[PDB]
Formats: structure tokens, C-alpha cells, sequence
């Protein structure tokens, strides 16, 4: 019930892991015992969260990969089967996301189908023999991040929850779980550089709940969600925003 | 491991005689929470507050109709009184379930008064309570009928419905308050009542569109709640989590 | 053309003597609907009658509480009396928007239209179908109320549909945005009503034409394979 | 009478060579639209073209690989030169459908070339056209699979799920230039193509769970189409229509 909350044992792709909420996962899931494979765009903020890992204990291993390259979602899968000997759990992240005029370029309005639903599918068709194998597994994405200018991201972002609902079908006849989070109001690094003691005295005003959580928020959801203690929860999206 | 513990905590458990509120109020007894079990009942309530002790947890029971808003300002003034403070709220009382179009308003009626009108009374009674001890946390237990559409579920899936957005309503108001509000839309619970029923053929017809395929223990739904009721969802409100294993399981 | 046409068919319409209601009553007399026009007040609802009267004929006007079972008992008796038989049902929510107050919003979008729809189906199965139609209310300040009440009845259309549609007869309803005529001038004043057009991406406020309009086309048989849908007329915004 | 016809407006019809498109053409073209016929075949599109002559309207053939960013740029021109405005784009055009979750990537991919960045990028163009008439409607038609739960329907369903949110999110981007955008998520039409399909016993398998027990004939979409960029939903944007009965109609 609190030991249900571990996964000592189990084996973990985290993509996105360089910085941001991937980070946060990626410590959350070795902090509770899972073998780690720490990924993301960047070989150096790779390495960074595993320092931070191995200096916790927790076993964890970087790879680059570029998540918009089969090629690549192929060798992160065989470089993971290759350190860890299995794969029980994929953490999938998309990266913030953000605003977007109407008349971006198609590439602009491509990317985000690359970074929230392309990668995020293909990696679940490269991780699911693994998972079967094994007699189970859970797949997990946590999607991008207040409805004008966001034709892209909350585009791709509705694709990719109705992609999770439909996969659940799909796999859980290998009894492999799979579910989102939509993060909402995050304290990210962008909204530190950017705020100013002013702020941070008028925000305290308001009730922690009327504020904004950390990505340790989205971490701790992720943990429950991939965890024995959510054994019968798939086809989800949870969102975790606070309440305004 | 210290975010999915409830210790000094106090909830309030409703309909925890049996089935879902008993599992919930033992995992949140056992998770260091102090426990008001409330049933209709005091007989079924008194046999979940001596099991609690058994396991060394501190529970006090409190018959209560939730139909009654003098009953309900009662279970709430004795949470008070027993415990000193409320922190969490498990709406799980409720009820109804398949009905004809032609039933009696008075049967209609009865299915807002169980889901609805009981569920915003107790939270608008227990929210105060919770702002001075600086925040809590509301669950209820809503349905899978909330968001299906079938022949014979007018009273009651609509009177769920209802329930169901009351959860995202709530968490916007009581956001001043620092109050979280959520709900579980639970799949089919193979609990000690259904065990009884279940032969190993409805077992078949039940999970035939449902992926991750068997039927759901207490265990999950109280692990849901376990969580969402948990400093590690203090960034969760407005929400309905639906734990059915990824489908829906018919009867 | 006449696919968008009411000619012969004979319509109950609720909360009719102002606002959604009137707009609804006078576009259903024009494509040809009998209406009886039933209000809170007999007077606007006898207005209303008069004028659709002075339009080209065909009103009945009948003074109903919708809150109170035994008026909308005597509305569908008196609905019969004058028309006959009943093929389209109109119920529209008295909700402005802004524990006994919770429950008013039940009354009016829920309880209402649920036990209207009882007293008009048996008349609806016996003439071989029908239509029925809920507008719900225009609902953040007191709207937690008309919101829960709201997506209630929005589910009762989404399920009473299935109960109703053995006996040939579609469900649906409106779920309108913020709109005018009618007395929302009450709170409105020049702040509130440009903080509305700054999530609306349609820049201007609905009128009652708007809802008529949706009204008409789902009451008749260019809609006769639509039900269990709540159509949001809100010029773009969301809830 | 008034409040919905088309007279002196000018659609641009995708996928309009039969079935659900073929009857928005017609219906269009009668209520006094000018209209585009585009099909993937100018064959198809010409047929349609002849079918509305024969009935007063003045239409026009534009083939079309939606797939395809120039020849999306080519409909767009053509339909310029031929209407003078663009007044109204009904996307219907596209394909898709039950697959394995292990398919080819390439299969996963062209559902969204089909169902997404086509209906977009052709959006991209004939908004600004639309803004300088001081307005517009586009309507897309999405699929019930964009909110149904089930197996081998990866590709189609999350594809037509961004289709169908697309709708809510151009709503707000072109509301400004007074642009109207909505979609219809069609059930089962016993379009010509299913009528030779058809056994008078599946019909029965998929009228199951259909409180208004028949199937939908391509006139039920196409009224529905009217309704939707007809000024009688001048105040109608961000909105899915789903015209199936009140049911699902399954094969399965």
C-alpha cells in the first residue's frame, strides 16, 4: 500500500529526462527503486540527472536519442533491453509545448505530432514484445501543457489522450496498463528566471491550491499511476493543474 | 515513502459499513489517519471501528442517513468532537441504479437527494471546518454511469452526472479555501456482496471489453483514493479517476 | 425548403412569455407550428399569444409554475384539449445564470423537463413519435448550482434518449451562452459584458434568434436522425 | 426561406465525389451556393459537377491530393479564380481506418496526413481569403471513433480525436476575422457505397444500441451541413454535431 508505491526490481525508458518534469521522473522512479534509463535530445543533460541518480543510490543509465528518428526510438529500446535486461515501465515526455500562431509553418504544426503522439507511439510498438515477455508492463505519457493561439499543442495533445484510450485496448490483452497525466499550472525554470519578488509575495496571498505545484507533483502522479497500487487503472488521463 | 501517509489526519468516511467505504476507511486507518466511520447502519459501522482497533488505528463510529441534513450536520459536529478536526471527507453513501422512464418522480427524486443534494450539504458543512486547520481534501465515489448512455439509467446516471461536475465546480470555489475535490468512478468490484452473486459464466460476459481483463478488488479503489486523499496529490483537484481496468463491465 | 417547416405539428413550449422562450414560440407559429405558450405570468404569456395571433394565428396560452407537478400535469391536459395531440415538447430553464437555492436550479432544468417529458411521451408514442427539446440554462460566481443542474440534464438528454427513441420519439438540447432582449440588463453593465467578448471568438452576444434558430432546426425533420446531443450556441466559447 | 440558403456564397467541397460529400454539394448547390467539386478523381468530381447543373446550381471540378501541399495550393487558387471569395470549406476528404497497433509506422503516419495536417493546412489558406469578405464558415467531417473506446483503431481514432479538437481551437483563432468553424461526426450512412454491401441482417447488428432504429442517409449530414454554414448558426462555432440517432452502429 506504501511498498505498493515502489519498484524495486522493475525497469524504466524515461524520454525528456534532461531537465523540466522528464527530470523529476526520472529521480522519482530511481528514488523508488526501478532501474532507470535517463534519455533525452541532450547526451550532457543526460548525464546530469544520472550523476544526480547514482549520487542518491538508484542504478540509472543515459542515452541520447532524438525522440523524431525511428532509427533512434529503435536504439534507445535495444540499448535499453541491452543494460537492463527487461523493460516493465515506459515514462513518455513531450516537453512543454506552448503557444502557437494560426499561420505557423506545417513543420511547426508537424513537430508537436513528432514530440506528443509520433515518438510516443512508435516507442510503445518497440517496448510492448519486451513488456509481453515479461507478463506484463505500463506505459505512461505525460503530455504538453487558455484555448487561442494552441492550435499545435493542444491539437496533438488531444490525439495523444485518445490514443491512450484506444492502446489500452490494444494492450491489454499483453497485460501492459497505459494512461496520461496532462500537467497544468507547474512552477517550470522559464517561470523562475521570470519572476520577481513582487510576485512571489502576491502569490502567497492566494491558497497553495490558487497557486502553482512543482514538477514533483506530476512525478508523484506518474510514480501512483506506474506503480502494483494502480494495477487496474488504464485508459486515464490525469490532469494535474491545482484548481485555478 | 511519508506523501501517501495520512498521520494525525482526520476523515470522514460515509457508507463505510461495507464494500468500497469499509476498504477505504481500514487503508485510511492503516496509513495513519484517525477515522469517523459513518454508515446507516451502526451495527455494520461498529464492526469496521473494532477491526481498525484490532489493526491499532483510532476510529469512532456514527449512524447516520444522508438524506437528513440534521443527521449530517450531526456527523460532522461529532468528527469535530471525537477527532478536533476534519482533514479529509470520503463521500461514498450514494445510490439507485437501473430504473424505467415511467418510474414516480418520488423515485427520481430520491436519486438526487442520495448523489447530489447529500454529497454538496456535507462538503459545504465540512469545508469551514477544514480552511481554519489551514486546507483538506474532498473524495467521492461517483459511477461509470456519469459518462455512459443506456436504456433505464435516466434517475440515476443523471443524478451522477451531476455529482461528477459538482467534483470540478467544488474544486474551483473551495481553491480559496485550500480544499482539493475529486472523484472515482469505480469499474465492477468483486466485493464480499457480488462474490455471493457472481458464477464464473457472468464472470466471462462482464470483462469481455475489458482490457486489463479481471474483475477489481476494494484494494483498487482504496489504493485510488489512498492516493488522491495524499500530500502526493496535492496538485490534483476537479478530477474524476476511473479505475475499470480500461473499460466498462456490464450487468 | 418545408424539410425546415412545423406546418401541422403542434408544439408545448415552456418559460415562452419572454426572453429564449418567445423567440422560440413566435419561430415555431411561422414554420406553421399550433404552439401552446405556457409562462411563470399569464399576462406575458397572453402577450405572446396576441402577438403570434396578429403574425397569422395558431397559440393557446396557459399560466404554468414549472416547479409544481400538478401545473405541468394541467398544461399537458389543457396542452391536449386544444390541440389534439402533442408532436414537439419545448422545456426552457428560468435560469439567469448569477441549499434550497441549490435545489431551484434542479426544479427548473431537471426535475421540470424530466416529468414534462413523462406526461407527453404516452401522447408523442400514440400519434407514432416526436420531439423534445431542453433549452438549459445560460450558466464563476452562484453557478455551481445551474452548472451540477445543468450537466444533469445535459446526461438525461444523452440517456433518456434511448428510454424515448423505442417509441420514435429524438431528445435533445441547447446549452446557450450569454445572451440578451431578456432581463439579463439585471447584472450585466458595460465591465462584465466586455470580460464576456474577450473569450468569445465570435465578437458579439448571442440573441434569442440564435437559440430559435438551433431550436427550429433540431425540431423538425432536417434533424430527424439527431438526438442525445446538447448543441452549444456560445459564438465560439466553452464550459 | 431566409435564414438557410446560400445564395451569392461560394463553397470549396473536399472528398465530394460521392457518399457524404456528393450530397453537401447538391444540398449546397440548391440552397444557391457556388461550389467547388473537388474529388481525389476529376472524374468524380465532374459526375457531381453535371449531377448539380442538370439542377440550376453553377459548380466547378478541382482535383485534389489532400496529402499533398501544392496541390492543396492549387484548390485553394482555383476556387479564387473560379468563385472570386471563399464563403465556406466543407473538408470531408480523407481515410483511415481499423488497423493493428503494430502496423507499419508509414500506415500511422498517413491517417494524420488524411485526417489532420490536410485538414489544416488547407484552413491555413483559405482563412485569410475568408477574412477580407468579412467572414466565413469551415465545416470538417470527423468520425464517432474520435470518442469511442476500442481495439484496432489506433491510427483512425487519435487522428480523428485531433481533427474533432482542431474544430474548438480554430473557433478562437479565426472568430477575430469572423470566421464560424465546426465539424459533424457522422454514424453509419447507407450511402450507395454500403447499400451494395449490405445484408438486410447486419443492418440489425448495427441499428443494436440506435434508439432511432434506421441507418442515416447521406441527406441527414448534408441538412446537418446546411444548418451548420447557413447564417441560421451565425452564432455556432467550436462545436461537434453527431448525427447517428442518438447510438453507436457497430460491426462488431
Amino acid at each position: 500500500n506504501s511498498d505498493n508505491l515502489r519498484l524495486d526490481g522493475k525497469c524504466a525508458i524515461i524520454t525528456g529526462a534532461g531537465a523540466g518534469i522528464g527530470k523529476e521522473i526520472a529521480i522519482t522512479f530511481a528514488t523508488a527503486g526501478a532501474s532507470v534509463v535517463v534519455s533525452d535530445i541532450n547526451a550532457d543533460a543526460a548525464n546530469h540527472v544520472v550523476d544526480e541518480i547514482q549520487q542518491l543510490g538508484g542504478q540509472a543509465f543515459a542515452c541520447r536519442c532524438d525522440i523524431t528518428s525511428e532509427q533512434e526510438l529503435s536504439a534507445l529500446a535495444d540499448f535499453a533491453i541491452s543494460k537492463l535486461g527487461k523493460v516493465d515501465i515506459l515514462v513518455n515526455n513531450a516537453g512543454g509545448g506552448g503557444p502557437k500562431p494560426f499561420d505557423m509553418p506545417m513543420a511547426d504544426f508537424r513537430r508537436a505530432y513528432e514530440l506528443n503522439v509520433f515518438s510516443f507511439f512508435h516507442l510503445s510498438q518497440l517496448v510492448a514484445p519486451e513488456m509481453e515477455k515479461n507478463g506484463g508492463g505500463v506505459i505512461l505519457t505525460i503530455t504538453s501543457m487558455k484555448n487561442i493561439n494552441m492550435t499545435s499543442y493542444a491539437s496533438s495533445k488531444a490525439a495523444a489522450s485518445h490514443l491512450v484510450r484506444n492502446m489500452a485496448f490494444d494492450l491489454g490483452e499483453k497485460n501492459i496498463r497505459v494512461n496520461g497525466i496532462a500537467p497544468g499550472a507547474i512552477l517550470t525554470d522559464a517561470l523562475k528566471s521570470v519572476i520577481t519578488p513582487e510576485i512571489e509575495q502576491k502569490m502567497l496571498q492566494h491558497t497553495p491550491i490558487r497557486r502553482l505545484g512543482q514538477p514533483q507533483d506530476i512525478a508523484n502522479a506518474a510514480l501512483f499511476l506506474c506503480s502494483p497500487a494502480a494495477s487496474w487503472v488504464s485508459g486515464q488521463i490525469l490532469t494535474v493543474s491545482g484548481g485555478g
